[PDB]
């Protein structure tokens, strides 16, 4: 089935007519719904005893274009406590103006020094932006028994307990804790971004953690930006069966039963409002369900409009390589699933508008 629940009708049926009601009544309702039925509850906020050790600082990386820092973010005072490694490139030209750089923060899938994977780090830097990354497997190994060797392990797990997407997302927020202590970056101007499974975590981190200034979802698909109730491409039963550690056990109640869902992903997107949000698809990426990613944006737009922000105009998918929307923005690009220089060019212009 497929009737979408209204972001702007509360659980008790009252109509959300103002931003205060949205901020302090409706948002907590949706956050707790997504936590309980989909991603699982985030248990730890900031742990006590987090320690940041800057292990490497190189002031003339990439030809003097960038400063590169390597940072262990340790999650306890003990020196052999669990940790993650954050890689940061800062543009030198911005440091030379005595300004903290705005930052693109995203998880990587193959390791910090694979960005197999490559992002246009040099272009991002050339455009005046810092780049930070953490390998997702320092937080939760992407495998079905992966939570036992993960930050969440330090007869089973509870049905509303978080999986890998929630642990990855919590990792992004801890990366932001670090960025707040780093005088070369403006932690109030952080674009949190992700591709595919890591875009699911980027969305979930941006909705829970409203410190993030900008949120970018690149082809995050099922249980990211795509409407589950559309039953197109990847389905809930497919994703929980192949990746049973990603979501909460409770998400499996919705296996082949998306009609029963009490929310859909347009409401995840609405939790970014009023902060700028970018959802993007690939034209041949039927698995992620591009129309469903676009329609989730459109069904989220009323919440942005409550704050006077606008989304893609038109009620169907805009032409390829034509981004559309104000603070709430979409593009679809030609070709297959991935993250490309085309996507990044559109993201950088969006950031130029909202972070510089
Ligand atoms: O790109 C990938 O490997 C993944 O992308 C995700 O968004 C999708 O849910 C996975 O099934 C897999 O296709
Ligand atoms: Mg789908």
């Amino acid at each position: 089935a497929y009737t979408l629940p209204d972001p702007l009708v509360g659980a008790d049926g009252t109509r959300v007519h103002d931003r205060a009601t949205w901020q302090h009544r409706r948002r907590p309702e949706l956050l707790q719904l997504f936590a309980r039925e989909v991603y699982g509850r985030t248990p730890l906020g900031r742990p006590e005893g987090m320690v940041f050790k800057v292990t490497t600082m190189e002031h003339a990386a990439l030809g003097g274009a960038a400063t590169r820092k390597e940072v262990t973010v340790r999650f306890g005072r003990d020196p052999n406590a669990p940790s993650m490694q954050l890689l940061l490139y800062v543009p030198n030209a911005v440091i030379a103006r005595a300004e903290r750089a705005p930052v693109f923060l995203g998880l990587n899938f193959y390791g910090n020094h694979t960005v197999a994977q490559k992002w246009p780090v040099e272009q991002i830097l050339a455009r005046g932006y810092a780049v930070a990354t953490v390998y997702c497997g320092d937080l939760c190994p992407d495998r079905p028994d992966g939570l036992n060797a993960s930050v969440a392990s330090w007869d089973q797990r509870a049905p509303d307990a978080w999986g890998a997407i929630g642990v990855w997302a919590w990792g992004l927020s801890r990366a932001l804790d670090y960025l707040e202590t780093d005088p070369l970056v403006d932690a109030s101007r952080v674009a949190v971004h992700g591709h595919a499974r890591l875009g699911k975590a980027a969305l979930w981190a941006g909705a829970q953690d409203d410190r993030f200034a900008l949120v970018i979802s690149n082809e995050s698909g099922c249980g990211g930006a795509a409407l589950s109730k559309r039953i197109h491409g990847e389905t809930v039963a497919r994703i929980n069966t192949v990746f049973p550690h990603w979501f909460a056990r409770n998400f499996r109640r919705y296996d082949d039963h998306e009609e029963a869902l009490p929310v859909d992903q347009h409401e995840l997107l609405a939790l970014v409002a009023p902060r700028p949000l970018y959802v993007a698809s690939a034209e041949d990426d039927d698995w992620a369900d591009p129309r469903g990613e676009f329609l989730a944006v459109k069904a989220a737009e009323p919440v942005f409009r409550l704050f006077g922000q606008t989304g893609p105009s038109g009620e169907d998918v805009p032409r390829v390589n034509e981004p559309s929307g104000g603070a709430l923005r979409y593009h679809i690009r030609p070709g297959p699933h991935g993250m490309t220089a085309q996507d990044w060019a559109f993201y950088l212009a969006f950031a130029d508008e909202w972070l510089k």
